């Protein structure tokens, strides 16, 4: 996909430049640095109207795939302006005066240009500071536009817009996904139970141990919390085996095989179906102790306790809130987009912190993270990916 | 399901008294008829705390299961006091004076014992006679709420909260349905699946037109839209025949059997899950001319015009959302109720007029209906359930 | 005046068409539920007021208004170069191209733009007066006249859409208020008529100075006077027939006394009824609905601004307002058909809202009764409102593409 | 009507008390600032417009009111057991006893129980003009009627506190409209008169049929109907005098004709003047300050509704709103003391804003002149304002605790 590269800003705030060449893969930074994240995430969501409210001569914006963005504010006649210049060399021009009126046409023409040069196609989440006291003001995509207006306010018209998933959002995308993966399931039904007619219909023409095995996939099967509609195959099994023992030709041997093929590919295309929710559940478990995250078969999706009692996602503090949406950001299940997070280390216990870019990793999503973090226990073993922002003050 | 029977009004306003004779199916009130029906409805629903705005003596609902209601606005020291006793003497007192600040605990009290003595068991659908302006106003239980409250305010304190379906509500609920039903027929395929291989276990145990009748299924079954996940019934029958082309055993004949079977009872089943739709879908287009109200599959509702172009539920006329939510409440899929509908004949021309009681009974939910219509258009022929009651 | 000849719709919403052709007196349309009737009248408002702002928000290609001097109004919506743009254009050609996204911008220069072209043009002038089909509970949600309904369009707007036309039909309280400047214009009528007939009354016996049977007749006259409620300030024409006719027992130029008296009674009468059979007539056309109770007027002495009410035969007047929804409706309608109006189109959706069988028999025959001469269009799916009126039946039958 | 005759403050702000006897008619108060003055207006103000609840906004122990007829009603606000509450007590006994915390939180049922005492006892049917010392700035801010004035009231009391009573002075506009009723209204009384005068006229002649100096004589009734602005919608007296005088000419009872004439003509220019009486003594009353313009009226060629404005020298007009604050309070102070108004009490602060000093001289003597009756309470520092008036001088002493 596309990931950032190489941001060089000059003379922010008029006082002191910087340049920074970044990785594809994850970047630990480590040192002026929340606004440092502010411009990457303005320039990464296109939401380029941001930038007549900071003081700058000239910030390029290059890609990896090779597209460059040249932002520029100039100040001519005693008016200030923005020369937005991309690669292929649309700049683009307008006055700072239309901006600020706006907040309290422009912003169409800003959203026609930025699809026209295909400038949006990688989103950006933007995880803030007080995230934290954020989720409980909101205690009561709704929410997208009210909360990012208010934190704007508090903290300045220069503040990204609110992206990041809150746990309702979560939860739903995760019902959703269970529906279309029983839907797959269903599909693969159809289609196996066609396939193995036609299959024996034809070997029938043709002229223990696999007991044990179909008995092995049988109990497998109905231990299994994905099969919460059907759990008959252990009584199936034991008719087959009646079937057998009451009184062998080559086309039994092949009925015996098709169904042990149709339990195993029945059984493969469930995993391979919830592999995503599994994969992402499991990586959440590895941190929570108490309970575990799991599924009920409009079926539940809740933490569960050992005691059998349900609870939903709400009943989570804040420390657990962020762990669960930071490690669906960079999960294959979410939106194809780079991870901003301002900072991590908030109501997490050290283990966590050790462990927490590992998982993050280990999802293999391919995404691009950028994490701004103060302690050593955030960014421990990956000396390697580390990058010190030292901006150089003229 | 419970049904009224009996009313008793006496003195509301002073100078009118009235009783009325019912029965548990469709009554077409002929012909203060609007009034009888609002108190109807603030009965049923168990709303007692709107009988402090209205001046009455005392009204008696008589249930056909037995159960009795008796409300008494007395009169003592200048003040009005509603009295609510049931048949097994329920008795709860509340003055009117404090009722009328507190609409501006008591109300808690009230569903309290609504809910202990179960008086809230079937509600009321209530379609008033301003149901065009205030759907246009809501799409612009929640809605529910809103607009009762805004409709309160303009034409009286004692009006019955509205609650009849609206054209969004009613596409969410086909929406859920369908959901549910796709849940249904994967489930039936699951127990098809293990089930059918038994029976072919079986038939290896066990020493032209069933042909036909197998394609005549698969052409059936590929041809249905329900069929939105797996289509090639076709080609799996081609395969199947030319085998039988190669190559008779009874175990063949077994194998014909389970699947011929397999397909009618795949088809029944996915039949009989939407039934509840379709039969609601089939009232619907036997009235609508030029359009036609069908589903697709995310699945999508909407109306299917003759040249395939599509269009959401909201695009339709003021006449026509009318006739899409009496016809769905008295459907089975519809919450059970006890419907009354004030002045169906709006916006409707006269042919529908006269197929729309027809429709709404073939139905058979088994709900007490109760219409009150100035247009003999609307109830012709059915002198013998008419009920005037002058 | 001004009335539709023809209209020709092409694809609103880029599925049917239609063609009609109106006449002139009355339009009775009928039609299957849902085949664009509404749609229609509102096309018409929209175009006949000039308000061609709203054009941009309904999907079509084409559009022809004929009227009846010869007008041909073409408005044709194109998306040229993936834009879509509004080209209203006239019999003598002057086209006025505006970009849509203007439009629909303007609504939440370019009405001042509009507003010259109407102006400079002949596009106003009959203002078209739309009934709409929600009016009852909207009189309700205002409790407006037909020049203050800025808040009462936007409302209307909101809910059913932005193509929605303004709403023009007059208000009971609109109706009330030029009740009272029409009687105070013609009592200042009446007084002017005196004035002039005191003057010419002298003169004339005067110079040409130098009967049991015109007794009867003067006496007649007399009682009549005292018997007209027109008549409320002075009421003393009896008393002053028996000291002349006491003058003349007691005891040429009597006779020349006894004819002047016939022609300024008479003339005055007959100058009374003139100047009242606006009123008298609407008044009349309302009461032949009414039976509890009839409407008039009082001309009571020792206070002035006479009342218009309800008059019920116990004696105890009533205001306007005591009227329930169904009554008023027939008193708003039946004021738009009316003289006492304003030259324009009678727009109505459905002319059964609110209104028992009894009444909707005898609706068109009342309005058209008064002989206005303007133009009235009705949507109706009743028997009754259209019974009696087949010659003038209009079927819609929406062809589709 | 209802005058104050005595006012016994008691410990206004808690520091000073007060105690001063009124007279029916007119009541000049003269002090020095900061001896609470204006206070004193606004408790008259509040009090006899029945508005009750700005009293919960002013700290002090008891304040009687005594009216003319023998009311006494008295008010007293305590602080028993830490709450403050409002004891409004008339003369029959009718305490209304609430507390104050209700009366503010309803400012930001209570109204309702004010209006239903109100209604029942003899204490509105007055509605006091309050004229504030700040109203040359209020009607600038607003460029307004006596009861469309929410808006300007709660602007003024944000500004000067909120005890200030509600804002009723009639705005030009409204002076403007009722003048043109009150035209309308005398219009009608013509009408009612021409009416009676003609069966009158009719029966007179009749009767008493069986030269030069009254020739004279009616030719000066005739042009000076002809020259009398009432008269613009009928200006036909000398054709019909030359007519008469011209059937004379070519060639007892003619005497008879003549006198009669003179009797029906001297009647009607008398009615004339006394239907037209108040409007013209107070516009004369008006001019004889002005001395650029004069105001009068027009009586149009149009169809009606004939315009009142300023008229120049020159001869062009212009409307009422073209004149400046000075003379617009001349305007209004003088209709609240005029016999057109509505019966109430005129209370003024300060009847010397934005006036020169010719003008503050001779305002008080038009004022009684005009002869109404209502009593006027003015607050003035000036000797130009009292002098003449030396019996009605009030010194305004109050007594510190
Ligand atoms: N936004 C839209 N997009 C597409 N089609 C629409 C839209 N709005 C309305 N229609 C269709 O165009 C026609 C307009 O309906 P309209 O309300 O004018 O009908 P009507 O015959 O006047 O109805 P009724 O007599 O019931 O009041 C209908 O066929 C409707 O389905």
């Amino acid at each position: 996909i596309r990931t950032i590269s190489k941001i060089e800003l000059s003379k922010i705030h008029n006082r002191y430049n910087l340049t920074v060449d970044f990785f594809n893969d994850l970047n630990v930074i480590h040192g002026g640095k929340s606004t440092l994240i502010h411009v990457i995430a303005n320039i990464v969501n296109g939401d380029f109207i941001r930038f007549a409210f900071l003081i700058f001569e000239e910030i390029k914006a290059t890609y990896s795939d090779g597209l460059k963005i040249v932002i520029r504010r100039d100040k001519i006649d005693e008016q200030s302006f923005i020369s937005v210049t991309l690669s292929n060399g649309k700049y683009i021009k307008f006055a700072v005066g239309e901006a600020m009126a706006t907040v309290r046409m422009l912003a169409m023409d800003i959203d026609k240009f930025v699809k026209e040069n295909e400038l949006q196609k990688v989103r950006a989440s933007y995880f803030p500071a007080f995230r934290t006291m954020l989720e409980a003001w909101s205690s009561s995509s709704f929410y997208n536009r009210k909360a990012s207006a208010f934190a704007r306010e508090l903290f300045g018209q220069f503040l990204p817009s609110i992206n990041y998933p809150s746990p309702m959002e979560i939860e739903d995308r995760l019902r959703e996904e269970i529906r279309r993966a029983q839907l797959g399931i269903a599909a693969y039904e159809s289609r196996t139970f066609s396939e193995s007619f036609v299959k024996v219909f034809s070997a029938l023409f043709d002229n223990g141990e696999l007991l044990k095995e179909i008995e092995g996939l049988a109990i497998a099967q109905d231990s299994s919390i994905k099969n919460g509609y059907y759990a008959e195959y252990s009584k199936v099994y034991e008719e087959i085996r009646s079937l057998i023992n009451r009184n062998v030709e080559n086309s039994v041997s092949g009925a015996l095989v098709v169904y042990r093929d149709a339990l195993r590919d029945r059984q493969d295309y469930q995993e391979k179906a919830f592999s995503e929710i599994d994969n992402y559940m499991s990586s959440v478990n590895s941190f929570l102790e108490d309970k575990e995250m799991a599924y009920d078969f409009y079926p539940k999706v809740g933490l569960k306790f050992p005691d059998g009692s349900w609870s939903p996602i709400r009943v989570l503090s804040s420390g657990e809130r962020q762990l669960l949406t930071m490690l669906y950001a960079a999960s294959k299940m979410g939106d194809d987009a780079i991870v901003l997070i301002d900072q991590p280390e908030i109501s997490l216990h050290i283990d966590w912190q050790e462990d927490l870019l590992k998982r993050m990793l280990s999802q293999l999503s391919g995404r691009q993270i950028i994490v701004c973090t103060h302690s050593p226990s955030i960014a421990t073993g990956y000396e390697d990916f580390m990058i010190n922002i030292s901006p150089e003050f003229i």
